[PDB]
């Protein structure tokens, strides 16, 4: 099949469907598109940023420079940067909601409450607030402590950078002056630096994208995660399904798909009542039943476990035309990316509605639109229920033929930086003990998404990741990449099995699988708190420790903005697909190789899994040699 | 030569320097990109923002969509919206600027002072602020309000937009849900709402490109101006040297070029020291003399007048290679764009310092970095000074030959709203009653850059101008375009004969040139307070008023924003060269056929200026047709 679609067979299976429906979807698309590829974009050497354009350059036709006078390599670093104000975006989007959602909810308009009021109370002490009074007024200092982060300029000191960073890194971080603002200030500062005629400085662009990097992690994602876990509970390893067989087309089924868990929350909850399984059983089905899609689901499987309501993780943003044809959907409730544009006409043939939950997310043919606000949140998940109910009796019910596939894997899902700590006996001594030995050799931070550009849906995931734990490397995994190794049986405890002599002897004893679940690619600043225990405990840098980050089959910027930290946080950087800069020869040359004499860290790149294991083994292996070890 | 080079002989004669010399500059970059121009990116129907890109839509080889699944309206649109990020992030970069500037300056932090207290105490009466202790007191204030209205989000309601905005338009923006949050918050939706698999709806993309243009205007552009206002005086009419023959090689020239006034105006303070003078005198030159150039430049002719010091403004970006290869700048401080990213090479030809004064700007071969700061401006402006006499000493004087083309024209600068009602006699009354007679037609606001793509620089601005004005059309002008109708001398009272019957007797009587020379393209803020009282003197909504803009050089985002704050605003718009949308033919209609019956806007295209005056003209009298005038 010259066609690239998918490494699960759940998702060739429905494929087919979709084929011989003679729907569009995203693997068949790729192939038009493969007849007249632009090989200057490819490559990162065309700009389209002004009226002057659209540029491209070619030394050989005389075109060195665009009009405005920029070289290739200041080209290519602006339009990266420019995306990654996207990326940086979207995570500060999320930040600010869930700042919100958590100051609605201490006043008590919302379904939600505090759940982790230890995690409260000692990152109020950690960042130095007011502690009196009652849990929700420290809940109100918090939030709007953590907005001060997120609206803080250049000019004034950050606090959670100087509280979750490592004590070496920060004297890098001095010295190389990228000490960020906060995320907003920094991504309107970088995409000003963007606009024609400002910033036209390969090596300005790429500082300020390692900034804009850490403004990411520290502004952001570590906050923002942390609130999550005040309000829903901090995760702990608890055996989760996942892959399209989850579904039974009996039930009222509703699918939340996105990043932001508010309303796959409130929806949980609002099926668990009574009156609400009543209404789905009136109308002819079994019971009603909720299921989490891509990042949102991720999030939920996470905290919560499977029960007779919530069922568990459907797969990647690859998965979701797929889940459409099994014609087992009744609402799908879209909160962010990715919710793929063409969905509508997918939506009509299957019975499905489409519900968008977010004003980010529009595109043609969308049923409803419930913009989220926390004080609504309730009212949104009711309306959700009562449009899923109706559409099961008049579209679906009768009328759609199911085609669910068979396919049930079991995950692990649930680690955190608390869970791992557990496991170990309350201390990383155990981790540190057995990486000096040797039965780890050292640890990746897989943190993805998925894409067709490198190969069928999750084929360089999945066999990366078997390469790396063949090779004694324990992964710690988070996004889209994340689902995919689940769903591929790697988070298990039966997938031992596949890890080598020392690895698998080391999951034996803490009764681990070789890949632990870390959730979303918003969860990169939560495994850096893994990193950075890691780096304090033995008094060490993070660019020396036997770890590498790799983002396999990368699509969008939220992989690129964790990509652009882990080089600012000094580490070996795996990217696959190549990003597009390599017709930029000094870009390549600082990401490539000078950067290691910078922050520490580099880019590396290819799409072959073995070589790719390879590498990061032997730079693992460096480290391990220069730690004595 | 074929080469597309400028309307302006001054330009021409020192393009011609240049190409002697062998130097890579704009004018001859351009024709090697015209080897290998994409149509794809021309009309809008190609996209890079995804690792499954580049994708092209060509429905002729089976390439209907992206693969993501986006259709071309969609993906134009999109494209258009990111880079608008880009253009607000600029205004609000300057916006936070000047607050910060105007409250160090109330603490007495800088070489600045509360010039219009007027101004401030109107605004502090307009926007309900607390007016007890003294003007400093409420110049703080004044700059925490608008910094609360930079950080509003999309859920709290603003007041820039209700003192400044008319009743009718508030009420059209109100149903069709436009009324934007802050423009950081604005900026950080849009750019978020621009990831794959996020908002891929034309129709929602282009209502968010309206929702950033009002944000920008009320939320950025109004505060700001008025701020500088507050610093450094409202303009009124005076005369002001322009064009490159300004220039005298034997003195100390430093030459100021960006968007942000502040370091110019602190450089002229710096320069009128005695001591300075003294400093110059001693190196050899007969003393030291401040210019200024692009819109930075124009900010400071609009309040500030030409003597022995400041000696006026230079032209638009598309002079700063020419001005260069004058041979007598002896530094060019650079505050923003456009500062074009190969000057270092044309600065090493022609003994020229070059000083970068904004952490936005950098390129390769800049000499310092003196970022600003409210509280370090004065020793920024001293450390130029001494620069500029070490470059004159070392590099310039008695080593580079000077080419300074003999033409200066002479331009009125500094209208305002205030200085409008001030030639009237008070009230904008008489201006009303001639355009109701029929004498005045209606006006235009040009709100241009300038660019090479749809001409030789400024060929299209100047000759529309002319056409308009024939057609007794009055034009407040602003941005790169403004400068060049400066030095093709259409804003000087010798100009009023270019003007048709009616208009040329009124500017006759009136005493002013038919062309109002109204600042830069972040002055669209102010214009529109022009436009607004109009529509309440007539007591109509702005859409039906006899007015037009036309931004017929855009090169950049700024031009943009404004153009999307235009067709929100409820006008005609006229842009050329095409934004990057024609390949998208239901975004086309849209923003075309579709918008006079959703916001009363609409774009129009073209470069033909006789055509495109017409059509403006027809526009005009179809308004003035509705209103029975
Ligand atoms: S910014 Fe420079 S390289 Fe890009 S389109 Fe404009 S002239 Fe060409
Ligand atoms: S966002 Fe869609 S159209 Fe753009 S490159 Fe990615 S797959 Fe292609
Ligand atoms: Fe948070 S990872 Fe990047 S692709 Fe869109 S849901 Fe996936
Ligand atoms: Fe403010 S107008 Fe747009 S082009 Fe750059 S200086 Fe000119
Ligand atoms: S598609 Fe236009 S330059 Fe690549």
């Amino acid at each position: 099949m010259a066609t690239k679609t998918s490494i699960h067979p759940s998702v060739n299976e429905l494929y087919q469907r979709l084929a011989e429906d003679q729907l569009s979807n995203c693997f068949d698309r790729f192939d038009p598109q493969e007849k007249i590829r632009c090989n200057y974009c490819e490559l990162g050497v065309s700009c389209q940023l002004c009226s002057n354009g659209p540029c491209r350059i070619n030394e050989k036709v005389g075109a060195t420079l665009g009009v405005c006078g920029i070289n290739a390599d200041g080209m290519a670093m602006r339009y990266m940067l420019l995306r990654n104000v996207m990326g940086t975006s979207t995570y500060t989007y999320h930040a600010y909601e869930a700042y919100k959602t958590l100051k609605m909810t201490a006043l008590g308009n919302t379904p939600f409450t505090i759940t982790d009021k230890d995690k409260l109370y000692q990152m109020a002490k950690d960042l130095e607030l007011n502690t009196e009074g009652k849990p929700e007024d420290v809940a109100v200092r918090l939030s709007d402590f953590l907005i001060w982060e997120l609206y803080r300029d250049y000019d004034e000191p950050g606090k959670m950078i100087e509280v979750y960073a490592p004590l070496k890194r920060k004297e890098v971080w001095r010295k190389l002056g990228i000490y960020p603002a906060g995320p907003l200030h920094e991504l309107k500062d970088a995409a000003a630096s963007c606009l024609t005629n400002v910033d036209g400085d390969y090596v300005s662009l790429a500082t300020k994208g390692l900034r804009l990097g850490l403004s990411c992690i520290y502004g952001a994602q570590i906050g923002l995660e942390l609130v999550q876990d005040i309000l829903f509970g901090t995760g702990m390893p608890h055996e989760m399904d996942v892959d399209l067989g989850i579904f039974d087309a009996d039930y009222i089924n509703i699918v939340f798909n996105g990043h932001e868990p508010f309303v796959g929350v409130a929806l949980i909850l609002a099926a668990k009542e009574a009156v609400n399984q009543d209404k789905a059983k009136a109308a002819g089905a079994k019971s009603l039943r909720i299921y989490g899609s891509i990042e949102s689901g991720q999030e939920v499987v996470q905290r919560f476990q499977k029960d007779e309501v919530f069922r568990g993780l459907t797969g990647n943003w690859l998965t979701i035309e797929p889940m459409l044809a099994t014609g087992a959907v009744d609402v799908l409730a879209m909160d962010m990316n990715c919710s793929p544009p063409n969905l509508g006409p997918l939506a009509e043939k299957y019975g499905a509605t489409l519900v968008s939950v977010s004003r980010l997310v529009r595109f043609p043919g969308i049923h409803h639109f419930l913009d989220y606000k926390p004080s609504e949140v309730r009212e949104i998940a009711q309306k959700i229920i009562d449009i899923a109910v109706d559409s099961f009796k008049n579209k679906r019910h009768g009328k759609i033929t199911p085609k669910i596939p068979a396919n049930i894997q079991k995950a692990i899902t649930g680690f955190t930086p608390e869970a791992i700590l557990k496991a170990l006996g309350g201390s990383i001594n155990p981790l540190i003990e057995v990486i000096k030995a040797g039965k780890i050799k050292g640890a990746v931070g897989l943190i993805n998404c998925t894409t067709l550009k490198n190969g069928p849906q999750d084929y360089v995931t999945v066999n990366l990741a078997k390469e790396l734990i063949k090779r004694d490397i324990l992964i710690l995994s988070g996004g889209c990449g994340n689902h995919a190794l689940e769903v591929a049986g790697l988070c298990n405890l039966d997938a031992i099995n596949l890890a080598g002599p020392g690895l698998s002897e080391v999951c034996r004893n803490l009764n681990i699988p070789p890949v632990l679940s870390f959730g979303t690619c918003t969860d990169t600043g939560r495994i850096s708190l893994v990193v950075t225990a890691l780096a304090n405990a033995l008094n060490v840098d993070t660019a020396d420790l036997p770890v590498a980050v790799t983002a396999p089959m990368y699509m969008e910027q939220k992989a690129t903005i964790d990509a652009l930290f882990a080089l600012a946080y000094g580490l070996y950087t795996h990217v696959a697909p190549d990003p597009p800069v390599m017709g930029a020869p000094n870009l390549v040359k600082l990401l490539t190789r000078d950067l290691p004499s910078i922050t520490g860290g580099r880019i590396a790149v290819g799409s072959d899994p073995v070589k790719v294991a390879d590498d990061i083994l032997a730079h693992i292996n460096d480290r391990r040699a220069k730690l004595g070890i």
